[PDB]
């Protein structure tokens, strides 16, 4: 019941007690493990909301060494009253900041959580319109980008009320490149965003129909029809991709944006649901070069890079894909570092995460971790997380998946 | 009840009903996933339901369910268990059992070959010399002068747990490892503990870097005995690189035949504690794990030095670079010597084909994503984007504790 995890590279063994505080459900049973399913998983009644708040306020007041104190009981009863009356409640700013930091701390699929307590929380709960959302999101981007010295940030828009007044950022990330299907066959730009790039045009966007066109923001306030806004290009920091050894690399004409900013997730704190909460940090190199460039359903430039390297692409056993994959990821890290844009390689981030596990087992009793997502998508076994046993479980506050709004919005 | 898995690269969706026939437990619960945990004397009381389930399976597969042959076989085993507290498998049952243990091995990426298993019945064996003879013939047959063939040799099943047959080697062919007084290791660090046992048992250790270990074989619960595999039976491949002429000078070689010998074969509640099985290598087993794991031969540094890489900062990806070169060399060397080997791209593609076929004709294929995905270049292989369900089916290969930890020494 006090589970142990072993690192098989170092024989270090940590004891996990945090999992016994786990609330939600993983998707697995004693007969079937679903740990490789991408997604297991419209208002809260007054009865379910009350214990969710108590649990959250219990852990908040414990974290500041005031469990069972004046302020604790008072806040407990004050929230209790507010729920009985209004059917919901409002977080104090301190609770909001704690809640968001701990949603990140609890994100079992996130390798970058060593930074969890340094989150800059932007309270956008007074926002009322998509123009206002646009303003908050522009200020978020500017602050997070910081001329390339990237800083972690979240911007939290008004919480769900009755599911009819939802704030939503329709983009999956604040900054993404357009993808257009060609009349002949293949896809121009980013194929992962073809449907979204379509809903934009299909909503009025004038697409430059280039390869790396930054998509417009499609912002939904208080449940109304979403509105298009173009992020000021001077706010979108991009990095041209060159290789430190191969001069022809620059000629491929590739670039990527510096700010990874996920905007389609739901932030749950003390039972309250924040359907619009774009958060951002900085990239791990493999997220751009392994996945964005080399996935078959993405930019798929592997074949091209290998032809330019004069590699034998006739049999898989030459490992030409593997060789080109490494070069591409050397270039991405070289480019970002040359332009002084924050980035981390997968060796550094996974080493950081092992230290973070060390810290969480020591000062907290464990750290929920999803091995399938923590291990980087290349060179997996030469990174220290590969040989690290991890326990995955769901702690709240948390970031959760939510349906794409166009499947849901009574347009 | 049906369960669905989705390939996020092809959008292919498969339906799993086979998990309903699942007996044992996974280690997971509704509130915790143990999917990355490495490791998560039987009485008549519980034996006959396990026999009956196996025989029902066996007779279904031969389209004789409910037949008089089926019913008589059930009665026969029933009477044999009542009277002897165990039972013997017919030859046909043993062969079916061993193939299905492999077919059910959720961590095995090579299962497309499962129906082509050569089963060697060694249940008439009685002494360690007899085990040496059977194992020698296994190695000769499986090796087949480099045209490798899958095989398994099955020694007598457990009776009271006090008369076990065991192969103390983790694999039939493995290289010795010697801890030096200065803390360094000569040979394979993975085998230091077993090398020491062998030396203590009387092995004259040549103390080189690539010494094939002796067999340490235990018949009928007696003390184990040492045997030297005839070196002409041990096929080996010098490692060279097709472009780098200095690679041969590293002095690396590896053996052709992966033959795992420390696992337990479970068939109808019978336990075959000595059942060495062999196939052929996926390149990464040698070139990623055996050579580049920090706790193994760990030749990344010298390969990187001789490539004259920037080893100062990890963000140069010098480790990823040297890992690919080593894996090219392993594949090149085996193919040049006409020793069967499969690269990870071909092996993973075949597994997807196998897995789809198994869903179509069997209702499922239990599969352990954490183990199926190769330890390098993960996301550019098709299994990375493949959702999988993990569950335990019997017949099965189980882990068992090393025998030196449990053996009662006769002396
Ligand atoms: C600061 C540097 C950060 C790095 C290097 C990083 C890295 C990653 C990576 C590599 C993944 C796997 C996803 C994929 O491979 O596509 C991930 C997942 C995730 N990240 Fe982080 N991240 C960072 C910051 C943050 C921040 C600031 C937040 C929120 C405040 C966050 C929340 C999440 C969540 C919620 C997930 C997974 C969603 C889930 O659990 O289902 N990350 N991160
Ligand atoms: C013939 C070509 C084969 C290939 C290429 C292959 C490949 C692999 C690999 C890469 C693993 C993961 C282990 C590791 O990474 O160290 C594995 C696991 C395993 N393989 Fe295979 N294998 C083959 C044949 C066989 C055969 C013939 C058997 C038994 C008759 C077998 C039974 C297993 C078992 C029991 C496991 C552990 C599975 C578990 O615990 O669920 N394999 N295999
Ligand atoms: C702040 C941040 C920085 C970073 N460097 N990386 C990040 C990656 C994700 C993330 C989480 C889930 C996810 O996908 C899961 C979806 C259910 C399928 C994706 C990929 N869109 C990205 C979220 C935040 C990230
Ligand atoms: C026939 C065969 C061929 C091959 N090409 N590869 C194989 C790899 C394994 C295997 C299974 C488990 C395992 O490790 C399990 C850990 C104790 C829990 C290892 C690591 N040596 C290898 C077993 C058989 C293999
Ligand atoms: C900690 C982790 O579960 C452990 O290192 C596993 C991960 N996946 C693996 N996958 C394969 N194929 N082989 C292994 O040895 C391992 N080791
Ligand atoms: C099927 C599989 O679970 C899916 O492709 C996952 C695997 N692991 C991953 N891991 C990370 N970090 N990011 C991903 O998108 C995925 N995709
Ligand atoms: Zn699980």
């Amino acid at each position: 019941r006090f589970l142990k995890v072993k690192n098989w590279e170092t024989d270090v063994v940590l004891t996990d007690t945090l999992h016994l505080k786990s609330t939600l459900e993983t998707g697995c049973t004693e007969h079937i493990c679903m740990g490789s399913i991408m997604l297991p998983s419209d208002v809260r009644t007054k009865d379910q909301l009350f214990p969710l708040a108590k649990e959250f306020l219990d852990q908040y007041y414990s974290s500041i060494k005031r469990f069972g104190s004046k302020a604790h009981m008072d806040r407990l009863e004050e929230v209790n009253k507010e729920i009985e009356s209004t059917s919901t409640y409002q977080l104090k700013d301190t609770e909001l900041i704690y809640g968001a930091k701990h949603a990140w701390r609890n994100a079992s699929r996130c390798v970058g959580r060593i930074q969890w307590s340094k989150l800059q929380v932007f309270d956008a709960r007074d926002c009322t319109t998509a123009h206002g959302m646009f303003n908050y999101i522009c200020n978020h981007v500017k602050y997070a980008t910081n001329k390339g010295n990237l800083r972690s940030a979240i911007t939290i828009f008004p919480q769900r009320t009755d599911g009819k007044h939802d704030f939503r950022v329709w983009n999956s990330q604040l900054i993404r490149y357009a993808g257009y299907k060609q009349p002949d066959g293949s896809t121009l730009g980013d194929p992962a965003n073809v449907q979204f790039t379509e809903i934009c045009i299909q909503q009025g966007w004038k697409a430059p129909r280039g390869r790396f066109d930054v998509l417009p923001l499609l912002l939904q306030a208080n449940g109304n029809d979403p509105e298009l806004f173009q992020i000021p290009p001077e706010l979108v920091l991009e990095v041209p991709i060159r290789h430190p050894k191969f001069d022809w690399f620059k000629d491929l004409g590739l670039k990527w944006y510096g700010l990874p900013a996920v905007s389609n997730m739901l932030l749950e704190i003390g039972g309250l649901e924040f359907s619009a909460c774009p958060f951002s940090g900085w990239y791990m190199g493999t997220e751009i070069g392994v996945r964005d460039y080399c996935d078959n359903s993405r930019y798929n430039i592997l074949e091209e890079v290998a032809k330019k390297m004069d590699l034998d692409m006739r049999k898989t056993s030459s490992l030409w894909k593997d060789q080109a994959l490494v070069e591409i990821n050397i270039a991405v890290l070289y480019s970002f570092q040359s332009d002084k844009v924050t980035i981390v390689d997968h060796h550094s981030a996974t080493e950081s995460f092992i230290k973070h596990m060390e810290n969480e087992y020591r000062c907290r009793g464990g750290c929920p971790a999803d091995w399938v997502w923590i291990v980087p998508p290349m060179s997996g076994s030469i990174t220290p997380v590969f040989h690290q046993e991890m326990l995955n479980y769901r702690l709240t506050p948390s970031f959760e998946y939510q349906p794409d709004p166009w499947n849901t919005h009574v347009w």
